[PDB]
């Protein structure tokens, strides 16, 4: 989802409660 943080496992892009742009 992100340039630095890649989601090769095959996770979907979503918003984290903490307030960050990650994939769950």
């Amino acid at each position: 989802c992100d340039m630095e943080v890649s989601c090769p496992d095959g996770y979907t892009c979503c918003r984290l409660q903490s307030g960050a742009w990650g994939c769950c």
